[PDB]
């Protein structure tokens, strides 16, 4: 049968001066004699030729190369295999009989002027009434200098980047019950001694990210990013969308967006049976990560690598309760939420189990919830590919989702199981072929193409 | 099993007052006892109450309404259907059952109001390179195509479309802008629109010239420009990729609809492609295809988009399918059928694969025939101008499709092989008086197409 594999980031493209050199891997028994690379403003049909060498065993590769010095700097293409009678086309979704969608190509950003940052953070979003105040009728009465006390704790978590929202009295004046701009003020420079970043909700856009107050981005059209990007070149401008994003993604008029659709909500069906309009799912494995990976094929790599991925926020209600009598497969989602592609983002209260004023009593906080997300933001600070790597499905089936994290010769395996313990049979995958596996997270058990999975798990495994 | 319809025309979707009334029709054994009208999404994704009517408009049928408020939201009013049981869900849209949510630009769309050229629609185009056309470099010019007139008259053409025009100076070569002038008063008194290869785009939109529009954020400034001075003017592309980005930002109204009509037809009647590589396209992907490309389209887009068998970028379709050549009346009657308006490119009704054949002698009569049979029928059936489409069967060498307006149904059965027999389900679509056969030599009997070899028949409503 015939098999394919690629995915845009090393060890599948390689920049090398001016080009962009791209390799795919095939298998099979009647392998295409020809392949082309289906990619300067024009649509091109550019040569690839077969490499002497095989990569895997069992294993043909095919390289071609996108020149560089012309072009938009968004690369998008897609592979053409041609029999004597026939073609068939490899796509971010696997095979096609007809032509893939423009936007639903493989694409990378050479080069990318998105922000680079992004990638390497762990947001936490604070909603400042209810998480700390400075040592009412709804008014708890946290501010600004109660989240600034609370830095310690927050660096012990794993955080490295705050997004407040709201702050604003809604021309632009931090509330005076949060403390006010000198509050403000002081959370900025108390943030960048800690080395964290700074997202405030909302030329108003220019003045924030201006000295002395130097934001690093704004939760919100393409005027505004551009703007923006004027003032402050790496400003982070990303929107909520509780919908379809991708137009605008794939406009660019924005860096990333709150991933709802493409993250959050297959998780809600698939974990807890339910959607925004709180109406009943029954989303299997399969479905889930066809819907997943539907998503991100409109966008290119980076963009992926950028989109801010949650499991709830201000604006819905807290996972734990919508899990309901399945609280037990909360867990499986903190390692979905730190090893799917994006920035994770953590809603205040999360990391204790809030399911309300945040309990800084350590007797009211799920201690075992808040050793798993240290564990994760370990494990993601730790490997360039839970931060930069590609990302390929291996096993989508009723219960069990495996996929793998793949940066130059990292790889990061993690295996999902929402229902019974069982196994699971992995068939052989060159992206597979590693020395071996170190299990670093959960109690799965990966032997001799076997996956033995314990009921209502997460695991992950390292490649050595 | 479970069976839905829906097409964003009457009878599925009705104006009044400052409302549009949706409706869904369901077919089969295990009903959900609640639906949701998912609608707007462009700012505000609404969840609208869905109820269900009394009478069945069909045996087997139930149907369900609701209703999007039109004072509010973007003209172009997307939606689709949550089908809702106690413990699952399930969407309907254009390309059918989804079990995840559809992307927001793959929901069903119509403009509302439109503000697009709604006479597009209405016409049938002929492209002219000038040169090879109509004397009055083998030196046809402009006054050639005025003294042609009649001819084109006869054909059932109703809008011409000149590429090359320019040198920007008309060339002189084919009578400079006096010539094009005389043959827009010429095309006007024949109530023919004129559409010019492409500031400079109002200059010509503007009196004396007055073009019904121009082939092309850049161009968003270019359509925004062209409306200005002419509110109809078509400004539409010639993409020979995926156009939708294009589309679904509204900078163009219309393409040259190559990724959506022409390369599907290439790819299932002559196996190959833009890149002259071979195609093994049956009919299942060639209207899967097809089908994914408009799903991306409001229906007043679909309607617009412009169709072709080849153009002047491309080799004569006649020639593409080589030993097959048989087939280039199905790709006729097709150009005619598909959402779309069609585009004659000169020459191919008298079987062009070089100067125009006037001699009756080097003409292909009996394909001449059947272009002005189609545009009769096209002219005649408001069903092929404004209706929906719904693909009732694609199989292997078979295709079957209905085009949907009120009660006005059009069966177009095609079939790129031998003479075969095919079994079509009983469909609410088709749920009709009686049929009356109007184009090819197909027969529908009870439950079966009988299709001749290599053929394509038309069916109308009676």
């Amino acid at each position: 049968m015939l098999k394919a594999w690629h995915l845009p980031v090393a060890p599948f493209i390689k920049e090398q001066q001016e080009r962009l050199m791209i390799t795919l891997w095939l298998s099979g028994d009647d392998l295409p004699p020809r392949v082309t690379l289906r990619a300067d403003n024009e649509e091109l049909s550019l040569p690839m030729h077969r490499l002497r060498q095989a990569p895997h065993p069992g294993v043909v590769a095919w390289r071609g190369e996108i020149n560089l010095v012309n072009g938009q700097p968004r690369r998008r293409y897609s592979f053409k295999l041609l029999w004597a009678d026939r073609q068939l086309w490899f796509t971010p979704q696997e095979f096609n009989r007809f032509p893939p969608a423009r936007l639903e190509q493989f694409a990378v950003d050479l080069p990318d002027s998105g922000p680079q940052w992004v990638a390497d953070q762990v947001f936490y979003q604070i909603f400042p009434d209810r998480f700390a105040r400075s040592q009412g009728s709804t008014f708890y009465g946290g501010d600004l200098d109660g989240i600034s006390e609370k830095l310690p704790y927050l660096k012990q978590l794993g955080v490295t980047a705050l997004y407040l929202n709201p702050v604003f009295v809604a021309y632009r004046r931090v509330d005076p019950q949060f403390g006010g701009d000198a509050a403000l003020l002081r959370l900025r420079h108390n943030t960048q001694k800690e080395g964290m970043r700074l997202i405030l909700d909302g030329s108003v856009v220019r003045h924030w990210l201006k000295a002395p107050w130097s934001m690093d981005g704004w939760r919100l059209i393409a005027g505004i990013t551009q703007a923006a990007k004027l003032e402050r070149p790496d400003a982070f401008v990303f929107g909520e969308h509780f919908g379809d994003a991708r137009q605008w993604l794939q406009a660019d008029v924005e860096d990333s967006a709150m991933n709802y659709r493409g993250f959050t909500f297959p998780l809600w069906g698939f974990l807890a049976n339910t959607d925004i309009s709180y109406d009943p799912q029954k989303i299997d494995a399969q479905t889930c990560m066809a819907w997943m990976d539907n998503y991100r094929a409109g966008l290119s790599h980076q963009q992926q690598l950028r989109m801010f991925n949650q499991l709830d926020s201000h604006a819905t209600a807290r996972f734990k309760s919508l899990l309901g009598k399945d609280v037990a497969r909360l867990p499986l989602a903190v390692v979905w939420l730190f090893s799917w592609p994006g920035v994770p983002c953590i809603y205040y209260g999360d990391e204790v189990g809030v399911d309300k004023p945040f309990p800084w009593d350590p007797a009211l906080q799920d201690g075992d919830l808040l050793d798993l997300y240290k564990r994760m933001s370990k494990l993601r600070k730790a490997h360039q590919a839970l931060r930069y790597g590609g990302c390929q499905v291996i096993y989508a089936e009723d219960n069990v989702v495996v996929f793998v994290r793949v940066y130059k010769q990292q790889r990061v395996l993690v295996a999902i199981n929402r229902g019974e313990a069982c196994e699971v049979v992995i068939e052989d995958s060159p992206l597979l072929d590693v020395n071996g596996w170190q299990l670093k997270e959960g109690a799965g058990a990966l032997h001799d193409g076997v996956l033995t999975l314990p009921a209502i798990s997460a695991s992950v495994w390292f490649s050595r």
